[PDB]
């Protein structure tokens, strides 16, 4: 897999050089490249942003700068991912689906986001997805791209209820007898039962 | 606010030293500390993990090591956050709620997670929350803690539909006339209408 991440904060993708993703890279499973968007700017101030039409707070990332970056980095086989709290929700199904991709490009937004025409123009050449990692607002798309890449790379590396360990009794808290029993059938049943109960309490949406 | 993050991958929290969170730190809004869990180990191999009771794949993070770290770092006023895909969903309401906290501690899990008794034992002294940032599986809790801290710090710093910018026409794509009109009432109505439509298509759960 080839991954390209475009951002005005390259340092924020440094976790992808560590642990599982860093191991996936050095082992040649993935080619990861992080690009500073300012390298596609030409003005004296190397600016990636401008005032929004119709007003609003903050600034908008300019379509001409993004368009020039994506024209260079993307092909017709690329799956362009635009993190946004207005996108479809990223789930484990999405992470599994992205393992079948040859080229992922992440266009990380800052400020109020990226001029909408970047997505519409990209869609003329390649496949584009606006994706949210959850119902919260982040200052930028970088932490979202780390989350998405780690979820995909975990699956790629693997392809290519409560947990307990010793001691049996700690601070007056004992490991449930079922786990000490060595009876796989009883253990599987209990784990399913506790997971169902926890799901009912915390995640009835599931 | 004081934030403590406990992990076997301190480098993975480096994004919190950049951009908005890094600015919140240097301006004295937040005291952020990242702790390597191995510093609370005493065995020859400085190990934080052991085999799970009842079997299963991988390893479990030991309760005695976590208990010793949390005994040192936490107080009765701490809100202990344990990232887990089995927790309640983190949302913008949670991020807003956490801005009222004086001390957040994030216990980042690796492997199959943290022995469940760590949470139960912590709950004897302080408030604990098991939290998921979404319906996907990450290799570790660090990228989840970055997401949560950034969402909270964005709100803390601020307290203490589609976007467009120039040019009006780009690659044959024009900015909607409504945004060029300068009529706030018409702009607000249109933005609400396009956002509602996008919500119906992508997020009927909302
Ligand atoms: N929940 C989330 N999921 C994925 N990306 C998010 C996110 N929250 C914020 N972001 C990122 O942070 C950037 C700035 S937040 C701007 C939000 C924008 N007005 C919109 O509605 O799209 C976004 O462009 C996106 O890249
Ligand atoms: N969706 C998510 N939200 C928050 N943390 C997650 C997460 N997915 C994985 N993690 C983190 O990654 C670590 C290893 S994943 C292990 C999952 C564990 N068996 C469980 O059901 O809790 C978890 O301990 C947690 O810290």
């Amino acid at each position: 897999m080839r991954i390209d991440i475009v951002t005005i904060f390259p340092a924020c993708l440094d976790p992808l050089r560590q642990s599982l993703p860093g191991k996936a890279i050095e082992s040649g499973l993935v080619d990861l490249n992080v690009h500073d968007l300012r390298r596609w700017t030409h003005d004296v101030h190397h600016s990636v942003d401008d005032a929004p039409y119709g007003g609003g707070p903050g600034m908008v990332m300019k379509a001409p700068v993004w368009g020039e970056a994506l024209d260079e980095i993307c092909s017709s086989e690329t799956l362009l991912i635009v993190p946004t709290p207005a996108g479809v929700l990223f789930t484990q199904a999405t992470a599994q689906r992205w393992t079948t991709e040859s080229h992922l490009v992440f266009a990380c937004g800052r400020y109020e986001g990226i001029d909408q025409r970047v997505v519409q123009d990209a869609a003329r050449r390649m496949r584009v997805e606006e994706v949210s990692i959850g119902d919260y607002v982040l200052p930028g798309g970088e932490s979202a791209a780390v989350v998405m890449v780690e979820a995909v790379l975990r699956l790629l590396a693997g392809v290519l209820g409560p947990s307990y360990t010793r001691p049996a009794s700690w601070r007056g808290l004992d490991v449930p007898e079922v786990l000490l029993s060595g009876d796989h059938a009883r253990i599987a049943a209990w784990r399913r039962e506790v997971s169902l109960q926890r799901t009912r309490e915390r995640r009835p949406d599931l």
